[PDB]
């Protein structure tokens, strides 16, 4: 799925995310734009092998199951492609336990860089919730 600026995330809040575990809802907008650019059919495979997959970018090295990924942990407990597909109403539940490692946001490497002192509220800016 295509999402435009201001539909592709009032779901989130539909799922939880409003300054949840501490993060603000002015950090969550920032980071889809950063790794699979608004879309849920990127998945890209690092160097590493482990292919990351959906706008999220999770690879297949410590979350899911693809089986091309040997030694994986697999704690999430999801098909990867589950992530991808229209409807997104399941991944973000590894989402918003992925944070709770104590790591957070850590495990991201645009919002680290990109968007990590950015003007973060000012990408929920101009909506309507």
């Amino acid at each position: 799925k295509v999402f435009g600026r201001c539909e592709l995330a009032a779901a989130m809040k539909r799922h939880g995310l409003d300054n949840y575990r501490g993060y603000s809802l002015g950090n969550w907008v920032c980071a889809a734009k950063f790794e699979s650019n608004f879309n849920t059919q990127a998945t890209n495979r690092n160097t590493d092998g482990s292919t990351d997959y959906g706008i999220l970018q999770i690879n297949s090295r410590w979350w899911c199951n693809d089986g091309r990924t040997p030694g994986s942990r697999n704690l999430c407990n999801i098909p990867c492609s589950a992530l991808l597909s229209s409807d997104i109403t399941a991944s973000v539940n590894c989402a918003k336990k992925i944070v709770s490692d104590g790591n957070g946001m850590n495990a991201w490497v645009a919002w680290r860089n990109r968007c990590k002192g950015t003007d973060v509220q000012a990408w929920i800016r101009g909506c309507r919730l």
